[PDB]
């Protein structure tokens, strides 16, 4: 919009020259530096350096704002595509921030395969179905494989090294560690706003192991709900999409059936704001895609 150095009110060419000559080629250069560093580096009157510095900060939107108009600025709906039209549609557009979305099914139904894909797909620009955001992969079992990622990255013509740089990975070794990790997400995501996706494949893993009996069922429920509340609150309070998987106060629950060959049926089970349907997608070298026929 009011983007370049020229666009700011009645600035002289005489001036604009001295700015480029002083290495303040952009609005950002100005908006960071002080009028004192500017008024010597540019070689201009101090007052003038200050005028400009504010007219930049004002040209970019660096001002006071009511907390309401910051809400209205960023409360908008944000969704990440799965790679499958069909599946995005079932999801009414895709994976949504401030929502925990669960995918459960038997091994190789594509619950873990989605996670990988989405940890790439967040990094895409919005026009391409992403949020230009990072992702956190929490792994209970060692299911995570960077090579699955690398493949999905190649498949979009993306920079492989970079894609992998935008995914933080940890392995939950233990139910207790798994809670520490989610507990410490709050700091990490405040330290790094660009994180728009947390996945936890696959949550119950460690709870079933450590609390196996049907007397441990309640003993492990109280433990598992506490843990999902945490996740749910991260999503809401930090505007992040949370995905959990599962083998066989929460959110959306989608089951995943194996169908003919590479193709999978995702049916929705619990999501009262979503239509009751099921749809078919496919698992490919490239990652999640739509099916043939
Ligand atoms: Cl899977």
């Amino acid at each position: 919009n009011i983007k370049t150095i020229n666009d700011l009110p009645g600035i002289s060419q005489t001036v604009i020259n001295k700015l480029i000559e002083a290495g303040y080629s952009s609005l950002e250069t100005l908006a960071v530096a002080s009028p004192q560093d500017l008024s010597v580096a540019a070689g201009i009157p101090l007052s003038t350096a200050q005028k400009i510095i504010k007219e930049a900060r004002d040209a970019l939107d660096i001002r006071f704002k009511t907390a309401l108009e910051v809400k209205k600025e960023r409360m908008n709906v944000k969704k990440i595509s799965t790679g499958s039209q069909a599946l995005d549609g079932l999801l009414a557009g895709g994976i949504e921030t401030r929502t925990m979305t669960e995918f459960f099914g038997e091994f190789g139904s594509g619950k873990t395969q989605l996670c990988h894909q989405l940890s790439v797909n967040v990094q895409l620009p919005p026009e391409k179905g992403g949020l230009s955001g990072k992702a956190v992969y929490i792994d209970t079992e060692g299911t995570f494989r960077w090579e699955r990622i690398e493949n999905m990255a190649k498949a979009l013509g993306l920079d492989i090294d970079n894609v992998m740089n935008n995914i933080y990975y940890i392995r939950a070794i233990n139910t207790d560690h798994q809670i520490a990790i989610v507990d410490d997400l709050q700091e990490l995501v405040s330290k790094d706003p660009s994180i728009k996706l947390i996945v936890v494949d696959s949550v119950t893993s460690h709870f079933r192991a450590e609390y196996p009996g049907r007397e441990n069922l309640a003993v492990r429920q109280q433990k598992l709900n506490k843990h999902l509340h945490q996740l749910t609150r991260l999503a809401e309070v930090y505007d992040i999409a949370v995905i959990i998987t599962n083998q066989v106060v929460p959110g959306i629950r989608i089951q995943l059936k194996k169908s003919r060959g590479n193709r999978r049926i995702a049916r929705v089970v619990d999501a009262p704001h979503l239509p009751e349907g099921e749809v078919v997608f496919a698992l490919t070298e490239e990652g999640i895609r739509d099916a043939e026929e």
